Parts: structure tokens; C-alpha cells; sequence
């Protein structure tokens, strides 16, 4: 429950940090832009600009396959154990 | 059931309104284009043009993580409690 | 089962046909390109080119919200009742 | 369990190989770029560049509809039977 959500949160944070480091150093992007790219790639939203370095593409494939499940599980647990109870409470008379 | 679908609908509407206000004022887009961006970002479809303001990127990350679960739950409930019964009725002899 | 998959298939086909007609007439795209746009939008994959007509954007929002659930349910049923049994049979000794 | 995950892995690998061959020969892309395109299309992440050949678009539609279910099932099973036990073990005192 609580510990599960917190573990998922920390795991997603570390994964996003790794992706940001990668895309800011290897690819050469700015830190916030690298974070945006990581989020949009792990959330399947997408971006206009794409990687160019072959190492970047390899890491992108592995990163998707490694972190999509984690990010989407974190979203599911955030909606089921954080957003839903909050809405239920703020909808009580 | 009905109240659940309506609550999800109103929540999605308010979230989309917030996103539209943000992207139309801060980013500087037109209202309908801001609504399209919000929908495509919360639905994971995507867009060709991306945010440019750092504040915009921060809000985009938080907006995705806050509204993807809501939008997709609304889609699920719309398909299970609105689309499915309608199809079943219009498929009855 | 079978009838469910077939109904989902026909519904997805009609939805894609409607989207193709729209994007080929109003937007002004070629039929196959309109079909590709409809598929990539209902499947959340994405595209490089985006709508430009305000009517196009309205229809895109409504089309996403109306057909994402249908397309993804069709994919789920195709994987559970068509792909999975086929793989099980072709994996039998 | 184990055999299920391995079968899904091999199926995804073969599907990605087919997509890479297609996009590297017909479309004319480089092998790693074709693999990236296949991954981003089957994972619904997206890409900046889109197909141009009509045959390419037909194959893209069929490829999405044929492999999205497989790729996402592989991701689900990888998260439930590989990532989750590993995290549980590395979180044990
Ligand atoms: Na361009
Ligand atoms: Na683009
Ligand atoms: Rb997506
Ligand atoms: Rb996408």
C-alpha cells in the first residue's frame, strides 16, 4: 500500500534520473529537456526530436522496455491509492 | 456507475481546462490548439510541436503524471458503462 | 467470443472508415495517409504531421475519446482469442 | 511462467526482426534506426519521421495491430515475473 507506492515512486525517480544523466551527457541535451524526454518516452506520450547517437538508440530501446512497466505501474498505484481516496474525501459532505 | 462516470467526466473536463489555460497563457498557444495539446498529451497520442518554456516542461511532466490515470480511467468507464450498453442495445433484434 | 471479436473488428473498421473519410475530405489528405493517421491516433502511436483545421482538431479530440477504448479492446480480444490460441497450436508437438 | 516469458521474448524478438528487415530494405533506413522505429511503433512511444511508401504504411498498420498486444503483454510479464521478484529480493534485509 503506502510502502508499495513509495517504492514505486523512488524507483521511477531513479530511472528518470538515470535517463536524464544519459541524455544530458551522451546525447548532449539540457537537464530539464533530458528529463522531459525521459518522461515522454517512459509515458509513451512522445516528442518531436529523436535520438541520433546509436548508443542513444540502444539505450532508448532498453530504457523503454525496462521502464514502461515501472512508470505505468506507478501511475496505476498513484491513481488507485492516492488520487482516488483524495477524490473520495474531497467529495464527502 | 452513472455518478462514477459523471465524476470522471467532470474531473477530466477540469483537468483539460487547466491545461488549456496554462498552454494558452504561459506557452502562448491558441485555446483550441492548447486543448488539442492537452488531449494528445493526456491520451499519450502525441503532437509534432513540443513545449519550450522550462515552466512549461515542468507543468507537462506533472500534468502527465497527474492526469494520465484520470483520462484513461475515464476512457475505460466510458467504454464499459456507456459505449458497451449502447452497442448491446443497438445490436438487439 | 467469436461474435465478440467480429463485432469489435467491424466497429473498428467503421470507425477507421469514418476517420479516413474525414481526414481525406476536410483535412485534404490522401486516403491511405488518412487511414494511417486514424490508426496512429486511435492506437496512440502518433504521427509527425498534425491537424490544422479547427474542425479537424475538434473531430480529433472526439475521435480519440470515442475510439481509443474500442481499438484497444479490439487489440486485447485479438490477442486473447486469436493470437494466443494460434500460438498455442503452433507450439504443440 | 518462465516458459511463458521466454516465448513472449522470442516472439517479440522475431516481430522486431521482421519490422527491422522491412524498414531497412523497403523503406531504406539503417538497421538500428529501423529497430528503433519498430520499437517506438510497437511500444506506442512514437517517432519524428514517418513512413512514406504506401506499402510501408500498410505494413505499419498491420504491424501495429499485430504486435502491440504482443509487445505490451511481454512488458507486463517482464514486470510481473522478472522485475517484481528481482526488486523484492534486492529489497530484502
Ligand atoms: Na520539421
Ligand atoms: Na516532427
Ligand atoms: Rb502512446
Ligand atoms: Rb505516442
Amino acid at each position: 500500500k503506502d510502502k508499495e507506492f513509495q517504492v514505486l515512486f523512488v524507483l521511477t525517480i531513479l530511472t528518470l534520473i538515470s535517463g536524464t544523466i544519459f541524455y544530458s551527457t551522451v546525447e548532449g541535451l539540457r537537464p530539464i529537456d533530458a528529463l522531459y524526454f525521459s518522461v515522454v518516452t517512459l509515458t509513451t506520450v512522445g516528442c518531436d526530436i529523436s535520438p541520433q547517437t546509436d548508443f542513444g538508440k540502444i539505450f532508448t530501446i532498453l530504457y523503454i522496455f525496462i521502464g514502461i512497466g515501472l512508470v505505468f505501474g506507478f501511475i496505476h498505484k498513484l491513481a488507485v491509492n492516492v488520487q482516488l481516496p483524495s477524490i473520495l474525501s474531497n467529495l464527502v459532505p
